[PDB]
C-alpha cells in the first residue's frame, strides 16, 4: 500500500506468463507506472491486446523506438519525461549484468534474479519478491 511515485518497467524476452498477473494487478492499483522495452515490433501492441494485458503498461516501446542499444540511457530518460517521472524512483526487472550497466548509467534501479554489483540493483528469485522489496523496509 500507500506506494509514492515509483515507475516499474518489464522486457518481454521471458521475465500469459503464469505468476506475473499478481503482481501487475497488484502495480496497476498502487498506481506505479508499468512500461515496457524490448527489439520486439509494433506487433508487441498486438500480442498484448491479443492476451489481454496491454492496459497493464503505459507505454511498450519497440523497434520503432530508434533509441540507442543498450546501454541506452536515451530511452529511461525519454520515460521519465514522458509523465514526469524519477529515475531514481523507475524499478526496472530484468534477469542480467546487462540489465544493470543501462540502469547505472541511467541512474536507475533494477529488481534482477543476479547481484551485478550495483547499489540500485536488488537480487530476488521469483517475481513475487517484487511485493516484498516495497513491504520491508
Amino acid at each position: 500500500g500507500h506506494m509514492q511515485k515509483t515507475a516499474f518497467i518489464w522486457d518481454l524476452d521471458g521475465t500469459l506468463m503464469p505468476g506475473a498477473r499478481e503482481v501487475l494487478a497488484w502495480a496497476d492499483e498502487s498506481g506505479i507506472q508499468q512500461f515496457i522495452y524490448t527489439h520486439k515490433g509494433n506487433n508487441a501492441f498486438t500480442i498484448l491486446k491479443d492476451l489481454g494485458v496491454e492496459s497493464y503498461f503505459t507505454e511498450i516501446l519497440t523497434s520503432q523506438s530508434g533509441f540507442v542499444r543498450k546501454p541506452s540511457p536515451e530511452a529511461a530518460t525519454y520515460l521519465l519525461d514522458k509523465y514526469q517521472l524519477n529515475s531514481d524512483n523507475t524499478y526496472y526487472i530484468g534477469d542480467r549484468t546487462l540489465d544493470v550497466e543501462f540502469a547505472q548509467n541511467s541512474g536507475i534501479q533494477s529488481i534482477n534474479f543476479l547481484e551485478s554489483t550495483y547499489e540500485g540493483n536488488h537480487r530476488i528469485q521469483a517475481l513475487a519478491d517484487i511485493s516484498r522489496i516495497f513491504e520491508t523496509k
